[PDB]
């Protein structure tokens, strides 16, 4: 049984300001969650809130600690589905819902003498993550891409969305100096339907291939996502448009996207498991991403990816661009690779 | 890791012939599955094949024992997702796929020191099953219904499909002597779309309410299922039309049914989990059924039901119609109630 639930503010500074369409941050403010069982076992999770995507504010998450304690204290973690149903009511605090649910499995796995990934199926022993190139001058972008490549990463994520002409130029220049790497382009809702299509065609015409083209249009523009999917050569993904399992069922029914970028910070463990199943029962493919998690937080996604083995691509690099005193994940980080202990 | 797998034929005779639309059985010939782990732990499962529903034949199942052994031995049950993916290739032997996948969870849970229901969420501690009234003269049906009612069952499943007029009379007569009970009507594909509608309207006009109206039309008639749903007052369920997670995605997309009767013998654990997630992500509701499982076989569905807690109704009574010396389920059977140990 759970006897205590602790929420605490943890700040992590980025080695350099991270710039994406309509957003710039140089710090990551998360909420660490610790669940304590009567047996003494302690499970840990981390919420990396997003005002832009989930409408959350870190001050608001911290303010509801007492409410969270009242919601699940006294419940046995072996009845984790009950804890999941209850925490699903925190749909307005997605990142916290995610942290609490993972900390629950973390505690439960310890009690069963195993790990979260195995509890989830233990499908894979290793996964590889890409690394992101934020928005900057074409020169700086090429410089960072070149450095990431030298670091061993074979999948480079490129942010775009604020300047179509320069975005195209940037992607073309990056491709030159990183031959052999796969590319994921993320526009974070910055383009109109037509611009998005133009972007993809321009790049395509230069012989460049994009493995995944992330959320090119606004979140409510489901038809726009479909339009881009049906009128451009690269696989299109929903990110901001895919937060819950209901959003995904709708995206599938509408045949709007080739991919859904799952993020525990958007869906929590409960909806993420539903999305995995929905994708495996349809033509949908998945990738897993992150917000601003530290190593403790990314640990949640690593165990989820390793356990379900449901992703074609993994974008779990937020902890790689953060100055963090010490590693706190329950996994092994070896360059672009992440493995089970 | 699994060091061996054994398949064994096991027969159970019914107290009386069980008559459903286009089928009469006097015995249940199942295949018991035993998995042996290097640790010495042994997991058990039971396959109750269906020629009519799955196209399976008990002799064919026993014939591929060596193939199954070669498929899973050498795999650690903690990597059960790998076992699930491999056994998914046995789509032509669904009942066997189910037995093996459950035996896997049965072995894993023992190793972890818990039960299968908790592994799946531990959502509920108790569930209630209905009891079925097979096709017979109206007189015998009424007699059996009253007996089932006196035994404490409050959800009575009634088989119909071969004689519309008599079927209506049978339900009307059963309702009169079982005031307080809910009814599930199963036509096992015996009616045309229009007869299915007329059956429901007639029962409705007499003031009788049907909780679930199971598979009124032929299995390939998806539009027929939808037609009955949109033109009849009771919730319509797909059984024979819903075998895989892909069948269910299609049923949802087409809004063909209100319910899906999940059977491990049709879907196995893997697809059943996917179906539960699809239902919770949509307007679909679920019930869980059985084929001809003995107590060891029903145990599989009891743990799935208790753990996920995803079902509105439970039709797990096949073991109550069989003659069996020793109870072999890992659950407590108290009248219509089934509880975790
Ligand atoms: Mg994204
Ligand atoms: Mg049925």
């Amino acid at each position: 049984r759970i006897v205590n639930v602790k929420l605490s503010l943890k700040r992590y500074e980025y080695e350099k300001p991270f710039h994406i369409t309509g957003s710039v941050s140089s710090e990551s403010r998360n909420v660490e969650v610790e669940i304590v069982l009567e047996s003494g076992v302690k499970g840990y999770g981390e919420a990396s809130p997003s005002f832009r995507v989930n409408g959350e504010r870190v001050e608001a998450l911290l303010a509801i600690e007492n409410a969270v304690r009242e919601m699940i204290t006294g419940i046995d973690v072996r009845n984790y589905a009950r804890i999941f149903e209850i925490t699903d009511r925190l749909f307005g605090f997605p990142s916290l819902k995610a942290a609490v649910q993972f900390a629950t499995l973390d505690a439960l796995s310890q009690e069963l003498g195993t790990q979260v990934c195995y509890l989830l199926g233990g499908k894979r022993d290793e996964i590889e993550t890409d690394k992101t190139v934020g928005i900057d001058t074409v020169e700086n972008r090429v410089k960072e891409a070149k450095k990431i490549f030298e670091e061993g990463f074979r999948v480079i994520k490129i942010k775009v969305g604020e300047n179509l002409k320069e975005d195209i130029e940037a992607v073309e220049e990056i491709a030159k100096v990183t031959r052999g790497a796969k590319y994921i382009v993320d526009a974070n809702m910055g383009y109109t339907q037509k611009e998005a299509v133009e972007f993809a065609r321009a790049v395509y015409q230069k012989g460049i291939d994009i493995a995944v083209y992330e959320q090119p249009v606004r979140r409510e523009d489901i038809e726009g996502l479909k339009f881009v999917r049906f009128h451009s050569p690269f696989p299109v993904a929903a990110d901001e448009s895919a937060r819950t399992k209901f959003d995904v069922m709708r995206l599938v029914k509408e045949e709007a996207v080739d991919y859904v970028n799952i993020k525990l910070m958007k869906s929590g463990i409960s909806d993420a498991l539903a999305i995995v199943e929905i994708a495996e029962s349809s033509g949908l493919k998945l990738m897993i991403g992150c917000m601003g998690e530290s190593s403790l937080g990314i640990n949640q996604s690593v165990h989820f990816a390793l356990g379900t083995g449901a992703f074609e691509f993994h974008d779990l690099d937020s902890h790689l661009m953060l100055k963090e005193e010490v590693f706190r994940g329950k996994f092994i980080q070896d360059g672009p690779r992440m493995r089970v202990k």
